[PDB]
Parts: structure tokens; C-alpha cells; sequence
RNA sequence: GGGAGUGAAGGAGGCUCGCGAACUCGCGAAGCCGAGAAACUUCACUCCC
């Protein structure tokens, strides 16, 4: 429908944007339009998958022991093994550093009365608490399903962001990337596509190009 | 599409200067903010003319 549009409208960006000593990522910005950011009307702190995804594999490390915790090292993970939740609730400054560098936390669920008490604070309104794991189960279906899962959250704002691809990527390959991190607008009431303003999107070190076709 | 502030998004970079007949090409132990939410690029909400 506006595929054509947000196709220009990148394009547009891609050299509306300064090379880099590294790689841009794109992101997508969105304005909202008639709601309230104060009901509990949707806010959108929902989490969709990416097709294609990033070019960039989302990070992923896990709290358990033994065997959930091996699943992890030859799946390439990093690790975070009891003990050590004390030894870094004790010494933040690394504690965060790790949360910065992982998008996402899997915990030995019954492990979560160790992580609030001693994780916890400087993690979880910073978006890092992490996602309990039964007992003994298979990680893969959901750990291989992050590394491309992309987070749409926005707290009470009109307005939101998401990543939607890397410079690397192609073209067309972002749209949809976009399209899809669309979907989850028409489902709720009845917000059928529109109910924004306008729409940009550009990567890293780049500008903000604009919402429209030509 | 002037500036303030606050918020949130991407982020490991960004930026200056010197020498060669040399714009962003080469050479440069030359310097300045950054990977601490806070450098850099942005968007929006409340301002200021």
C-alpha cells in the first residue's frame, strides 16, 4: 500500500547519511495520534519478531546451572552462573556494563528470589529483567527466536521506536522488516494503520529523513 | 528545519589540527569529547524570542 512510499523514503536516507568508521543501524520513529498514554489502553511494551531481522544478532546470556546452563556455551552464549549473581550485585559498575551489552535474559526460573533481591535494581527499569526458564527445558526455540526479536516499547508517549535493520542489510529487506513491526498497530481496537502522524526513519549517523512518497 | 530543558531511540565512536602541489587520498606517537544514561546522530512533549 505505501510499500512504495517507505521504499523511496529509504533509499532516500541510505546516502542522506555519512559513511562511518563501523556500520549504522536503522531505526524507525513513529507519532502516535488520538489516544491518552495514560489508559491501559495499549501502550505497547509488546515484543514482535524481526523476518529478516538485524544485521546484527541480538545478544542473549543466561542465569542457571549445569545443564540449563550448558545449553548455553556451545549455543555461543555468555553466562552468568549463581555465585556470581551476589559477586556483581556487589560491584554495579560491571553489573550494568553487562546489561548494556545484552539485549536480552533467560533465568533458571526458579533462580528469579536471587535475581530481584540481588540483579534486580540496576537492571530491571533499565528493560533488562529477564525471562524465567521451567525447569529443564529447550532453549533454542525461543534463544535462536531472539536473535532476531525486536522490543516496541514506549512507556506513556505518543511516539516510539524500533530497530528495523543494519546498514548492511538491504533495501526491501527493511521494509517489510518495518511492515511487519506494523502489524501489531491493527490489532487492538480499531487503529486501523493511520492512526499516526507521520513516520521517519534513518540510521545511526544520518538524518531523520522524512514520513511521505514524491 | 534559531536556541533551553526534560524524555526516550540508535551508538562505539565522533571531532579538530600538521606535512604533501594535498578537501574529505596518503603520511602524522599532534590535540579534544566518547563506549560511566550521559560523545555523535535523532525524534517529541513543555518552553524562549
Amino acid at each position: 500500500m505505501d510499500r512504495e512510499a517507505l521504499l523511496q523514503a529509504v533509499k532516500e536516507a541510505r546516502e542522506l547519511a555519512k559513511p562511518r568508521n563501523f556500520t549504522q543501524s536503522f531505526e524507525f520513529i513513529a507519532t502516535l495520534k488520538e489516544i491518552d498514554m495514560r489508559k491501559p489502553e495499549n501502550r505497547i511494551k509488546t515484543e514482535v519478531v524481526l523476518p529478516h531481522g538485524r544485521g546484527k544478532e541480538a545478544k542473549i546470556a543466561v542465569i542457571g546451572t549445569g545443564d540449563l546452563a550448558k545449553q548455553a556455551e556451545e549455543l555461543g552464549l555468555t553466562v552468568i552462573r549463581k555465585e556470581e549473581i551476589e559477586e556483581l550485585g556487589k560491584n554495579k559498575r560491571k553489573l550494568r556494563k553487562i546489561a548494556k551489552a545484552h539485549d536480552f535474559f533467560i533465568a533458571q526460573a526458579d533462580l528469579m528470589p536471587l535475581i530481584g533481591r540481588y540483579m534486580g535494581v540496576i537492571l530491571g527499569p533499565r528493560g533488562k529483567m529477564p525471562k524465567p526458564v521451567p525447569a529443564n527445558a529447550n532453549i533454542k526455540p525461543l534463544v535462536e527466536r531472539l536473535k532476531k526479536t525486536v522490543v516496541i516499547n514506549t512507556r506513556d508517549k505518543p511516539y516510539f521506536q524500533v530497530l528495523v535493520g543494519n546498514e548492511k542489510m538491504t533495501d526491501e529487506q527493511i521494509v517489510d522488516n518495518i511492515e511487519a513491526v506494523l502489524n501489531v498497530v491493527a490489532k487492538k481496537y480499531e487503529k486501523g494503520l493511520y492512526h499516526i502522524k507521520d513516520a521517519y526513519v534513518k540510521l545511526t549517523m544520518g538524518p531523520a529523513v522524512k514520513v511521505k512518497k514524491e
